[PDB]
């Protein structure tokens, strides 16, 4: 019934065009391989840095809901099937990396083949995951290399990082002393990293490591002798061009506050490599702002072409509603 061409031309609006998403926001013709029950290995999104076991507890469209082995629900999360975050099973033997065991087991005590009898349960197949470590590493990024690199939850400091995970095409950035629930994945082209010496250049302050000892005088090169460490060479940088993204466009774009859900969004404003999401028919103290290339937007028709239900704008004066 609802429908995108009957909505924009009630509404006098515009979508925003495919080609402003990056592709792997705006595929809809991959199928979702995945079942419920089957097993895999994954990133904890909230603790970046570590690997666990997942499991499919749903399906929908081109997502599904993972679950953490053996701990409590209220952890579950939500991706795409084309998500670079999660791994076949196996995935961190082979490619030297740890796994934090379920919830019961210690990490000596954990085995795939085992773990599987245990829980009669069957691994996703290999074929379906886009990160598997058979792809070229990051150019100039590598393991143990320093930079600057801005807290995207303190996003007004940019601050002394290290390079501590890659994987595939992308790698793991750290903030030296800090916890590591502040770290991050990114690519070459992130527009929230800069090579060590960019805060000098801009004048702009540089958070050095917490704790550091007299931290009103750091200095790259002494910290860089002290660790022993190599800065990422400035032409590893390949900064990602401003999205072209223009306010009143609409899209799709998944809720912040019920992940299951999907709903028609505006553009509320934009910013260089950001836009402002705004929920048709809702209030705007929901509104927020998100990355352009984050996997959670997307075109218009993704919905319905992936077989995920879509929410339509809520309806007038009802409450959590705005008059927009």
């Amino acid at each position: 019934c609802w429908s995108w061409e009957s909505y924009l031309e009630e509404q006098k609006a515009i979508t925003a065009p495919v080609s402003l998403f990056q592709d792997s926001q705006a595929v809809t013709h991959n199928k979702n391989g995945f079942k419920l029950g089957m097993k895999l290995e994954g990133i904890d999104p909230q603790h970046p840095s570590m690997y666990f076991i997942l499991t499919v507890a749903e399906v929908c469209g081109y997502r599904l809901r993972l679950h953490f082995d053996g701990y409590s629900e209220c952890h579950d999360f939500w991706v795409n099937a084309n998500s670079p975050d999660i791994h076949p099973a196996g995935w961190f033997e082979k490619t030297g990396h740890k796994l934090q065991p379920p919830k019961g087991y210690k990490e000596e005590e954990f085995s795939w083949s085992q773990y599987l009898r245990s829980t009669r349960a069957q691994a996703a197949p290999k074929h379906l995951f886009v990160s598997q470590s058979h792809s070229p590493p990051p150019l100039g990024f590598q393991v143990g290399m320093k930079l600057e690199a801005v807290d995207r939850m303190n996003p007004s400091l940019v601050c002394v990082a290290s390079v501590t995970d890659v994987v595939d095409s992308r790698f793991l950035v750290h903030f030296d002393n800090w916890d590591d629930t502040y770290d991050y994945w990114c690519d070459p082209s992130s527009p929230y990293i800069h090579p060590v010496g960019w805060c000098q250049k801009q004048g702009k302050p540089l958070t050095p490591p917490q704790d550091y000892p007299d931290p009103d005088n750091f200095c790259w090169e002494k910290y860089l002798e002290e660790t022993g460490a190599s800065a990422v060479p400035t032409w590893a940088f390949k900064v990602r061009p401003p999205h072209s993204f223009l306010v009143n466009m609409k899209l799709e774009a998944v809720d912040r506050r019920n992940p299951a859900l999907i709903r028609v969004a505006s553009v509320e404003d934009v910013e260089d490599h950001r836009i402002k999401i705004h929920f048709d028919g809702w209030s705007h103290g929901y509104d927020f702002w998100i990355d352009a290339d984050h996997p959670d937007i997307h075109p218009a028709g993704w919905c319905s072409k992936t077989g995920h239900p879509l929410q339509p704008p809520l309806g007038p004066r009802e409450p959590s509603s705005a008059v927009d």
